[PDB]
């Protein structure tokens, strides 16, 4: 399987941000 919108770590970094 695959999950490249999951790689973004970037991403997850402003879910704590929030």
């Amino acid at each position: 399987k695959w999950k490249l919108f999951k790689k973004i770590p970037k991403f997850l970094h402003s879910a704590k941000k929030f």
